[PDB]
């Protein structure tokens, strides 16, 4: 048992509060220890599923102090992952699109996207991923960094090796089905797919009946069957039908 | 998103260590304070179908503190609560029975299973059904208590107001099952009712679906069909199979 959801939602604002203080005093004395690290993984989890944390969060200065912390520890892919894995949570968010629709932000996930380590990109991925899915009247940046972050998005994730390790959970697909269906910005649906396929791929007892019942079944048939549909979103699609198809039928 | 199973197994030491480290410290300074109570909180959130934090938090010396916690501030009912709410946490993990099994640990929870908050009384009450289910070899304390802790559980459970709150939240109705069925000992199986009754009744969108895909039917007319049952608890399982009818077909 826990607490009842009413009086969870009451302390969000103050361990959201809380949990930053400690990130704002490790960032400011340059202390890349393990006390940072759970702190943002910690962090990280409240924001799962969760717009009201995400909003705290942006409402007490978060963007801010997560930029300075990937300005201050530009090496530590440990760190990074965290808080791009935190972002990622509110790029999930609609109502919040507006806050992350500024330079220097974008700016910084752009190049992140770029990094070697897959635990990094793919994050910073996801949340470009997110952003462009909202369509082209909601990006009130540069038109022409929408379209290379598209190619870029797209082209990155090819590259990507086969992680050894999950790299990131889940607690429902709902958040990428309509990055499904964005047939008009391939790499979105690229970005949805390989990470279905990630998970169920090394998890198929938490994942496959999971997507099953969040009607993934269909949502991929759609892709399967449709006629121009980027080979590369097409083939990692089947792929996941392929290991739905025997999590039924077992 | 959140961080992968792996990675948040190898977080729970510390994360344990360290809220019990600040419950230690406020409690030192007798200083009833909201760290104190969120702090309280986010650990028995913790240990929510945890047998691992479970574990880590025994093996942390967790137990003499939450007595010490009792102890010195035995006024305070949403710092009781929250204190039993973990203990009720640890009561469902078999393996860590022993840990909970030594006199005054038990004569605590018998006195809070008298108080006059049900808030309070709730999560005492559950428990010591948890520990009684166990059957007569595992209760390895006076064997007198163990019974007449039987009768008190029954007796308390019965002078319970309906609580003007849901008190806690369920992930799942497992733990409550194997307390169903014990025909021995009634009043463990009236506890388990009343819960479930308590939280379908409260909050029905979200426990009566939940309650029949888990097998709460079939575990239900086990206890209605069975004929030398105790009154009590034939009528509250009649009630809620009854008023789960009006939910598979709405």
């Amino acid at each position: 048992g826990s607490t009842e959801q009413t009086a969870q939602l009451g302390t969000e604002l103050f361990i959201v509060r809380q949990l930053l203080q400690i990130v704002k005093q490790k960032t400011n004395q340059n202390s890349v220890d393990t006390t940072l690290k759970f702190t943002l993984s910690a962090l990280w989890n409240l924001t799962d599923e969760s717009p009201t944390t995400c909003r705290h969060f942006i409402e007490n200065q978060g963007l801010e102090l997560f930029m300075r912390v990937l300005e201050s520890f530009p090496t530590e892919s440990s760190i990074q992952q965290k808080v791009l894995g935190l972002l990622n949570n509110i790029a999930e968010v609609q109502e919040l699109h507006s806050e992350l629709m500024w330079k220097d932000f974008i700016d910084h996930i752009s190049s992140l996207l770029h990094s070697v380590e897959v635990e990094v990109s793919y994050f910073a991925a996801g949340i470009i991923a997110h952003l462009i899915s909202r369509g082209e009247q909601a990006w009130t940046l540069s038109r022409s960094q929408r379209n290379s972050l598209l190619d870029d998005l797209h082209s990155a994730i090819l590259k990507w090796p086969t992680p050894e390790c999950e790299m990131v959970a889940y607690r429902s697909f709902n958040p990428f089905f309509p990055l499904l269906g964005c047939f008009t910005t391939p790499g979105v649906q690229l970005w949805a797919v390989w990470a279905m396929q990630h998970v169920c791929s090394k998890n198929p007892s938490r994942y496959c009946s999971m997507l099953i019942e969040e009607g993934g079944l269909q949502h991929l048939y759609n892709i399967k069957d449709h006629e121009h549909t980027d080979p590369h979103v097409q083939q990692i699609a089947v792929a996941i039908l392929d290991s739905l198809e025997k999590h039924i039928v077992r």
